[PDB]
């Protein structure tokens, strides 16, 4: 599996912060990602176990839209995890620019991720973490799923009902995040977004949204189909992959 050290790797760029720096293997000359936690800043969160199960579940997933975790190691104060480096960035920062996306890359996205979701639902893996900033893009601009910290409390959007009022659930949380992702992609913010966590909570709870003008018949009819209150009402992801929208506007 490999022993590593901080004295292998060249660090470089910060990539993100929550931080996860640019690093060069010495030996190999090997691009990675080198996502750096102090074990000070864990203990007094009480999220040791949450890093290992992130740790155990991402180094044994491989699938092209699903990023690698090549390996991890630890000193005094620091914990260390190998990432695999994604170079054309964040979907967020790619949102950004773009402000929306059109209905191609939108049904792109969401295949190459629900291809993903069903791969990892499949290992009884569910993410419960899906938003823009958590994922990135390959070489070839495809979606690639980055941060796995919640895998089997922030901001609400991307959480279901169920999860935002402690109930117990099913992969059909990542089915509702889905949902929310569609919407924001298209959109160009997720459809729960308020200014308070309080009316956020109460928006996700009541399931309240409108789609603007420009979101189409077939985009607004997936979106409704992914924002039920209910997950047992929520389609299964080949439903999803196999939705009139989807096939029609993906690559
Ligand atoms: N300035 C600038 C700029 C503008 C455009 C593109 C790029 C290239 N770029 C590549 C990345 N890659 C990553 O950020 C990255 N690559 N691999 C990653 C893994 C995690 C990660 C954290 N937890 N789990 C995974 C988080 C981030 C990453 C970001 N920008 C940089």
């Amino acid at each position: 599996k490999r022993q590593w050290a901080l004295e292998d790797f060249e660090i470089g760029r910060p990539l993100g912060k929550g931080n996860v720096y640019l690093a060069r293997e010495k030996n190999s000359k090997f691009i990675l990602a080198l996502k750096v936690l102090f074990k000070a800043q864990l203990e007094k969160a009480g999220v040791e176990h949450q890093l290992r199960r992130e740790v155990e579940i991402q180094s044994h997933l491989r699938h092209p839209n699903i990023l690698r975790l090549y390996g991890y190691f630890h000193d005094s104060t620091r914990v260390y995890l190998i990432l695999e480096y994604a170079p054309l960035g964040t979907v967020y920062r790619e949102l950004q620019k773009l402000s929306k996306f059109d209905e191609q890359r939108t049904a792109t996205y969401i295949t190459e991720l629900a291809n993903a979701l069903s791969y990892c639902h499949s290992k009884k893996v569910i993410h419960r973490d899906i938003k823009p900033e958590n994922l990135l893009l390959g070489s070839a601009g495809e979606l690639k799923i980055a941060d796995f910290g919640w895998s089997v409390c922030g901001t609400l959007d991307y959480l279901p009902p169920e999860m935002i009022e402690g109930r117990m659930h099913d992969e059909k949380v990542d089915l509702w995040s889905l949902g929310v992702l569609c919407y924001e992609f298209l959109v160009g913010k997720p459809p729960f977004e308020a200014n308070t966590y309080q009316d956020t909570y109460k928006r996700i709870s009541r399931v309240e949204f409108t789609f603007p003008d420009f979101v189409t018949e077939g985009a607004r009819d997936l979106i409704s189909r992914l924002l039920k209150h209910n997950p047992s009402q929520r389609p299964m992801l080949r439903e999803v992959l196999e939705h009139p929208w989807i096939t029609a506007n993906s690559s």
